[PDB]
């Protein structure tokens, strides 16, 4: 059983406030991160139809500065479905309502595991793309996943050492 | 010059945290109201393509209790365009991911005014609906706007009286 | 059993901080509304001697800009007591400490329902005014309250339609 | 020039929210202190008719545990006025709306200095009490003051040694 | 049984954001004080090996204005250990990463009580200094402690009187 | 010109409050990420002697659930110094004050760029280790850095495609 990438796609529009920025009037990367995780977890929950935990934040690329009073659009979707886990891709776009432009300011990939009521890993549906963008993320997912798996081994060695 | 109710339609998915509730495990009306104004302001900004100020909160109807760990979907859209003002309707739905339900937990109507860079009221485009929901809010708007107009008078008597 | 409007009258002085503003050094409507609901709920709790829930924000009129560094005075009173329900009026004034001026910057009306421990609507005492202002809010409340009940139906039609 | 203690007296009712507490459902002392400073600054601003800075927090005595859902009443008053400095006393009471009790749960004393537009210490009016409580705080100030002054010296020695 | 002042010494580095300041770009004393309590309570729990409550804040001396984007270093240590109580001294330094200077911007003394699982005062180990700074606060605490005991009674009289 | 890993090592002790958790009494990963980014940026600033921007979050591995009332220790250090960039490793430990344990709950790597006052990349000193843990992170840095640079390209393609 399969769900589309659109089915669980979640949106979030926010305006960037003074309490969201640093001393440079530039948005705190940590605030951006917290929003990213919030939206992504909702997307993962919707796709799995279950509670989720964040296993890892695989990367956040901060591509463009985000200023006070900028309007952000966050798009989260499942880009990959393993057995009990999913990759969620979050796009952060600066949304300019004055010239109707949308610039890509941040890109993030996270990994969530679905759980049952007892906290055991839960099977999830597979996922499929419908448009060219979803397809891009879906098609590039398999290399990211194999990297995540290799990086898990490095973290394991690190933990074993400490 | 006109826009659809869709072009400016904004979404927001948020789960309900402790810091968002009262001691009863139920969501504080204040937090809910703050989310409403934020989302609606973004919508009016998209529609007017201009800065906005909230002129009034026409109403907030709390129709169902909202609990910690509930998943919220806010939908904001412009339901009416006057000269320089917009009515924005916000629907707050309880989104159940375990049984794929959606319930209407609250309903809010706001009025925003568009402004130029000098803080003067700006002309806005008109609005039109495309589906039966958009059309229900679009069709029922004219009475609400007049009731809003009447109530501005009542506020005036009151300011004068004090 | 009856209480004066003064018996439950509550006050709140607060300064307006950067975290309460948007990009234009102007107070966020949503923040003002959260403060309004908080103060109103305390007043209704005092009047009912019971836990309360906010059934509706009947209106918030934003009349004057509220700026960073402004001192706000909120006054909350019960202007109407139905069987289980209270209308609360909240006045928000900008308090100028340099020329002892007070300006009405916002006006709000909210509806609370008092509950027993098990969550069932509880009977509240009646209310009465003692001065000219209190009398004004009191005398105008029944028309607002009849509008509130009528609006409830519109909301019901909307829920039914959706 | 002189003012009563009552002319600058400030009130604040707030409910204690989950976000204000620690793991034991108990109000974070830090929160309480932030509220103290806020209400005290407003009071001192009123008295001095100027911008103010917190010179010192002379004490905060935590006397009764404050719990989630509690209603707090803060009362701030100038209990002493030197040349450019004001002592503000804040009383924090737990306000029980179920039985009309008010227990003193905290007491605090702070020192503010009034500043002119350029940042120099600004003269403030004298202060005088009108009721027995006001007289109590007013008459006991001289010992808190000489305790403040001796302690400024100790701070100086500490800075010097470091 | 004993512990050095170092064993429980806690550090906290934070940058000063817009949300932490008032309208003068300058750190809200309240924010400063919330951070103080947070770090000091951690040190006290570490030293006691138990839950703690804040009994009082004995003083906060605001020595230097702290501006937006400044880097703060908080250091908390136990400077005195009664039977069940601890004086904790918190030092607040402005950390300049450009010229590797540190300025003392605030100094604070708090008093905590250790509690057993049942909420009763719990005996704590004594404390000893190892360096010249630790010795300075250690050697000076007894005079502060006696000032604190005296001041608790004062606070008692105030409660009785009111 | 070179700095030890210890020279810029920054600590943060924090306790996990109700407002930091989700409905399962478990710390929000978003909150943990904000904290991570803050401490790491300070470490970056210390090492670089300059302002910094967060270029990317390379990973966050969530290894153990973190619960309310837990005490956290964050440790941030520069593990790699490129020309204008730094890798910062943040360790998050659950600190048990009752049995003196420290458990590794999360590990993160982030990448910062040093800027001059005009926003151009700035040269940073090199870094070197002094103890076995520092040496472990330093010695594993080269492989992560090369992975960072391969992944940046993927992101370039993705940006191009979109």
């Amino acid at each position: 059983p399969m769900k589309s990438m659109s089915e669980s796609k979640c949106y979030k529009n926010r305006q960037v406030f003074p309490q969201d920025t640093n001393h440079h009037h530039t948005m705190f990367g940590g605030t951006l991160m917290a929003n990213i995780d919030e939206i992504a977890a909702i997307t993962a929950m919707k796709h799995a139809g279950a509670q989720v935990v964040t296993a890892s934040t695989d990367s956040v690329d901060f591509l463009k500065p985000i200023k006070t009073g900028d309007i952000l659009q966050y798009v989260a979707m499942v880009s990959y479905a393993g057995t009990s886990s999913m990759e969620v891709v979050v796009q952060i776009r600066i949304d300019d309502v004055f010239n109707n432009k949308h610039d890509l300011a941040a890109l993030s990939y996270l990994t969530f595991v679905a759980l049952d009521d007892e906290g055991k890993p839960k099977h999830v549906p597979g996922v499929y793309p419908e448009d060219d963008v979803e397809k891009w993320f879906y098609d590039t997912a398999p290399q990211r996943v194999e990297r995540r798996k290799a990086r898990r081994i490095e973290s394991k060695q690190t933990i074993e050492y400490l």
